[PDB]
């Protein structure tokens, strides 16, 4: 099992104790964002990030009295409608909103048990996507495939280094392909423990397919309140993106000179292939809709995994 | 019984009747569907072989003018893009894609596929969350009935076609619709199983490689290429993969005799055979631009994964 989270008593993590880290309720976000809980029923805001004032421009605690139907009255019924009661927690809702402030928002919604997760982000007001699927299937082997997708990630993102990440049966990693700037290490070739990405994760990562730490060195921005007043209980927080990332992976991050990182789960009969892993040297905040061309390259490297893996096989 | 392809009607072969449907070499039928313009073009050279009689209207340039000059000249930007983007000895289906600011008809989109040394040039006019809400609910669908149905619903919210079907091939080839949207008033083609025949096997080879087809007006003639044969070879100009290919005759005949105005259908392709297609019908003629094409193309990949995961479960 898990330990408790650290604002609630539990132990400092370490080496020893890598794998019973509750990263999925950290208790906070990182700080190119906000993020509201609401209820499912009333739309009551229960808890906000203590930023949220910047992104949102209201005051600090005029928002926790207000509704969903109050702040949001044209995307409210949609949620309703798009999330109903019951729902999974992997799925999501989102819309672009024109707010007075701060311009143009994205929204990104789910629904855990009776709490709304809501997330707010900057956002901007071609074909390449295309081109690279056609790309992507035309690949004559998982070799080629692999060269393609990491290159193709690269340009669409500008990202120093991308690779293409596969576990093998003992969840032990190794590089098989790598897209990179001129000027850096090649990890291409090399292995990793399996303890480098721990269970818990593993696990998270079957579910939630894409995660991110945009800075390596910003620090964590707390829910407030802490506990969820519905069952004065850890707000899970593993379906959303915003997530503060584990302290030890975030220090595992700095030692290698990463600045920013970035994952997507490449998902095939129900089990974790492997990841398009993503590394920048400076701090880079990957805006929302580009991170949804790398959330559907993530599928279509899932399909396109298999069907290369049955002419090998 | 499966016999090889008659030659083409312009080069002497037999008409085509309810005896010999497998035989119809559909994917040489020397024409395109009006809507668009098609060229031809040497892929070393880039020297313009062959174009659809319309060229003219859509490119603003006259017939003589477009064939005495290459593809450098003609496309200076594009050229060392679709080089790079096509090598040679690359297959027929793999496709680039860029939109041209052309002055006499605005924004065109610009589709191309190499097949041997002949590069396909197929030109089309050109014009939020949507996709990534539905490529969520698709995977949340509890099973395959209700994965059916978030598709063919979602399919005509984005197109506004009539009807969206979800019709699925069984081990003989027979096909039944399993999931369907539909306009008001127009009767239910749910459960209804039709023969092997209506998508004869040449066709479903054809539709395992190229993932989409069209016809935008069954009423509508189609245009030739000048000239009709390919010079480099003195043979056809294989089309399979150009979507503005003109459709098959018996195929309109038939859609014509439904009262469709307009068709379209993606195949839905798992473990490298036919499983389905998504099939769309409009009464009226219709027009569904390149870039919403696309939303559907990438609908016909996700589906073609979540149908391998649903009916993984049922086991
Ligand atoms: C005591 C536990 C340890 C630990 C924990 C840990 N690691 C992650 C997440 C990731 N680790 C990754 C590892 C690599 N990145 C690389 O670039 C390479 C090789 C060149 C490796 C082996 C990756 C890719 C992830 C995923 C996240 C990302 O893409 O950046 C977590 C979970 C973090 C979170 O999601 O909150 C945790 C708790 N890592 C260790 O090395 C030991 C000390
Ligand atoms: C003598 C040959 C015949 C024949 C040929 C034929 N049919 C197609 C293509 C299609 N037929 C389809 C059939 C149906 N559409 C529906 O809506 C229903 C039922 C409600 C059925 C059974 C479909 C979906 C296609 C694909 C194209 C499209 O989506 O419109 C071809 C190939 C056409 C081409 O690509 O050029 C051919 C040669 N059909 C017959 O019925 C017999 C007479």
């Amino acid at each position: 099992p898990f330990f408790p989270p650290l604002y609630l008593g539990g132990p400092e993590i370490t080496t020893e104790n890598c794998e019973r880290e509750p990263i999925h309720i950290p208790g906070s976000i990182q700080p190119h964002g906000a993020l509201l809980t609401a209820d499912g029923h009333s739309g009551e805001v229960l808890q906000m990030s203590l930023n949220a004032a910047t992104f949102l421009g209201q005051e600090p605690t005029v928002l926790r009295g207000q509704t969903l139907a109050a702040l949001l009255p044209e995307q409210w019924p949609a949620l309703q409608a798009a999330l109903p009661p019951g729902c999974p927690d992997a799925l999501q809702y989102r819309a672009t909103l024109d707010w007075p402030a701060a311009g143009h928002l994205s929204l990104t919604v789910h629904r855990v048990g009776e709490l709304l997760i809501l997330e707010f982000e900057p956002t901007e007001a071609p074909h390449a996507l295309r081109n690279a699927m056609f790309a992507l299937e035309s690949a004559p082997n998982l070799r080629a495939l692999a060269e393609v997708a990491t290159q193709t990630v690269r340009e669409l993102t500008g990202f120093d280094r991308v690779m293409l990440y596969k576990f093998a049966p003992d969840a032990t990693g190794e590089v098989i392909a790598e897209a990179r700037r001129e000027g850096l290490h090649a990890f291409l070739g090399h292995r990793f423990p399996a303890s480098d990405i721990p269970a818990q994760a593993r696990a998270l990562y079957t579910r939630h397919l894409l995660r991110l730490t945009a800075d390596t060195r910003a620090a964590a921005v707390p829910l407030d309140p802490v506990l969820n007043p519905q069952t004065n209980a850890p707000t899970p927080l593993g379906g959303a993106v915003l997530r503060a990332t584990s302290p030890m992976h975030m220090q595992y991050l700095r030692n290698m000179g990463v600045g920013s990182s970035l994952s997507v789960s490449v998902v095939v009969g129900g089990q974790l292939w492997g990841l398009i892993a993503c590394h920048h040297q400076t701090p880079y905040v990957l805006p929302p809709d580009l991170r949804t061309t790398l959330e559907y390259l993530g599928r279509l490297l899932s399909l396109q995994v298999q069907v290369k893996e049955a002419l090998e096989h």
